[PDB]
């Protein structure tokens, strides 16, 4: 019975929650592979001693060294683990477009792919899709896990709009003016639950949502002018679908990535007690309000990148990563993140071409990153 | 494919909206028979003129006398028309227990039953289930249509509970006291041109939700203690399905029965443009609050009555019918409606038996009214 799972980026936020669900359901899953950057050795050590898995991948050469006994090391350590470890599912919980190679390697083994690393799909684009077979990529991201469950009840020609909900980030309601005084402390702190750093910042910049709009077009095949976004502070409703008759179906639950993770891992069977359900034993209200595009153009920028397509989406992400890094380092301002992105994108003309090989994509991201530094150093 | 529809109760609210839907979607539907009571004979004859259907039935002979060329007339006219008409869908929009025979005749023809009539299920419980085959009955009630669509979110064995939403009525969140000086007009007991003061009252009394809770059990097989009710003022979400993993699927839409009516008619294919969808260009809110059962025991009784099965639900509804009348005639106070219902059910233990024939159900009701009328006059 048990499904054989490989966890990439097991030491991270998604990763550890994934091993909890696997630990709490030994009847459904078995851990057969682990991979990490190398920055959280003690975590990785305790993960090995607990799951009893030694088939491990560590990116950092020096780190893999002082730990000893690690079969795969170096930047390709994660991709090699995938190619040589038989599994049923590969949970890609790595962060960044760097996870693009493990994703392709995973699809190529034929195993299912629990995707969390959205950047590999955004950057991969059509390249990754050709690699995947119908329904091989199961979403872990909560908006997509939701859309999936909501679409279970219908056919595409009956779908009118896909409505993605966004928390609005912690600066929701502010003006372009106020935004300029934002500091790395305010865009990486969260009052009620936690995620990784990069994903936390993108949440504040609304670029994460932009990233999810593209992930949606790619995963579900719905055109960009039929994928909506709406701010929902509570983040209880995780996404909705509107059908041609006027009916809307939506997925809801108290925030907890454990939910979409256990579903992705157990696809197509739900996992009992994976998470807590909405409690109507006590009053509450679910609010909705439109996103302010003038103050947060991030999502419009994503759509534009998407419509143009090709490696244009990889540029979008490559640019963001460089500016977000420049931002947290204290080299540029917050409004500058989206700003630097429109700049890089306005010049990405030669990249509207679909990628023929990973290389075409590495080339586009390469270009984007530099053009992004040039724009940063331009300030 | 063009489905052939038989509309029972064509001059009513559900029936005229069904005809609007059919009129605006000829490519999908076609009317091949209409049935009314005779209270609005002129409207029925005009419908004959408009649609071109001569295959009509009127219950009232007196009324039928005023026309002379009606194929089916007299008690059982509607049942005869069903048995005599070839069709793909019979829409039962009849009111009261007299809608029970037509529902049964319909199921026997094997046609799809878009069931609106509440007594068919609430009164003829086991008689209707044993008679219908799986998936033959598609609900027209907004709450049930919602649950039908949300259940596509998982298998029957993954459903942890069904959550029906109620508007709460006019005395929503009121205190047990407040309900003392409650008068008829307050409970919206107005003489509207179309539907009687009962709905508005059952809705203000939560007895409607109770009946809906009973119909839910019989339609989806979910044990009563796993059927919750929650107050939702806006009435946008119509019901939700919570699964064993914590995910909850909800169905939202602006209030318009044409939506659930167009579902039942062409299930499972959605009808383009049936109703208007939820627009999120506008900042709205969906509020939820629990129901104080100690102030509205209405729903708790429905569950007790339905757990007892047999004709006990018929008792529940008949007992309410009279009690409601007593309140509408000042004979009793508001809190007294559910209280009297409480009494009548506590003494109907004999009606726990499964009804064998339609007469078994009518008797239970004839009985419950008597007993309820007694508790009013205090005899
Ligand atoms: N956290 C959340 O709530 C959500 C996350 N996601 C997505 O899931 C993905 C991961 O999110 P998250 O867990 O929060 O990010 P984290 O920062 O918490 O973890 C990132 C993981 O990747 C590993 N890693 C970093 N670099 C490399 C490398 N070069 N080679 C191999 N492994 C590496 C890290 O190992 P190390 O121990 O050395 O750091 C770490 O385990 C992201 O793409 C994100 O967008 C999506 C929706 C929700
Ligand atoms: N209205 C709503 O929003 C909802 C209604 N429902 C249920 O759907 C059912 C019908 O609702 P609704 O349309 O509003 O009720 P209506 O009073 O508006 O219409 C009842 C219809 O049945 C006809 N009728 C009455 N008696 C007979 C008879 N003996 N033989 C043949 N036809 C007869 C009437 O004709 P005539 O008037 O000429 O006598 C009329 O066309 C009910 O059981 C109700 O509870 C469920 C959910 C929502
Ligand atoms: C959990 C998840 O899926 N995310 O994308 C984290 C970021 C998003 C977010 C932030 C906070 C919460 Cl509680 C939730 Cl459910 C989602 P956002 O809507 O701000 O972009
Ligand atoms: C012809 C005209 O102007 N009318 O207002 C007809 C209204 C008629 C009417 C009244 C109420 C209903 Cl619900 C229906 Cl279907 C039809 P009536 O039964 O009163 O004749
Ligand atoms: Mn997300
Ligand atoms: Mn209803």
């Amino acid at each position: 019975g048990r499904l054989r799972v490989v966890v990439l980026g097991s030491t991270g936020s998604i990763g550890t929650q994934a091993l909890q669900v696997i630990a709490d359901n030994p009847d459904r899953f078995e851990v057969v592979g682990l991979a990490a950057g190398g920055a959280h050795l003690d975590t990785l050590l305790r993960q090995r001693a607990q799951t009893g898995v030694t088939n491990i991948a560590v990116a950092d050469e020096h780190a893999a060294q002082r730990v000893g006994d690690i079969p795969y090391h170096g930047s390709d350590a994660a991709t090699r683990l995938v190619e040589q470890t038989e599994a049923d599912v590969v949970l890609n919980a790595l962060v960044g477009a760097l996870g693009l190679r493990p994703t392709l390697a995973a699809l190529k083994t034929g195993a299912r792919l629990a995707l969390a690393n959205k950047e590999s799909l955004v950057a991969g684009g059509s390249l990754v899709l050709r690699a995947a077979r119908p329904g091989q990529i199961v979403p872990v991201d909560s908006e997509h896990s939701a859309l999936a469950q909501c679409l279970r009840g219908g056919t595409p020609d009956e779908v009118a709009k896909l409505v993605l909900t966004a928390s609005g980030g912690p600066f929701r309601g502010w003006s372009a003016a106020d935004l300029e005084h934002v500091t790395p402390e305010q865009a990486g702190a969260h009052p009620t639950w936690s995620m990784g750093p990069m994903n936390t910042l993108n949440s504040a910049s609304l670029v994460n949502k932009g990233l999810e709009v593209i992930e949606t077009h790619l995963l579900f095949g719905i055109p960009y002018d039929r994928i909506d976004v709406v701010v929902h502070p509570q983040s209880i409703i995780h996404s909705m679908v509107t059908f041609i008759d006027g009916s809307t179906i939506a997925q809801a639950s108290p925030p907890d990535m454990k939910l979409p993770i256990s579903l992705a891992l157990g696809w197509p069977r739900r996992v009992s007690g994976a998470a807590a359900a909405c409690d109507f034993h006590t009053a509450s209200s679910w609010e909705f309000e439109p996103l302010d595009t003038d103050v947060f153009p991030a999502v419009e920028l994503a759509r534009q990148a998407g419509v143009a397509g090709g490696c244009m989406t990889a540029v979008y992400n490559a640019a963001n990563e460089e500016a977000a890094a420049a931002f947290l380092a204290g080299r540029i301002g917050f409004p500058a993140i989206v700003g630097i992105i429109a700049d890089v994108l306005h010049a990405a003309d030669q990249w509207a071409v679909e990628p023929a090989t990973v290389d075409d994509v590495l080339d586009a991201q390469r270009w984007a990153r530099e053009r992004a530094q040039r724009a940063v150093s331009g300030m």
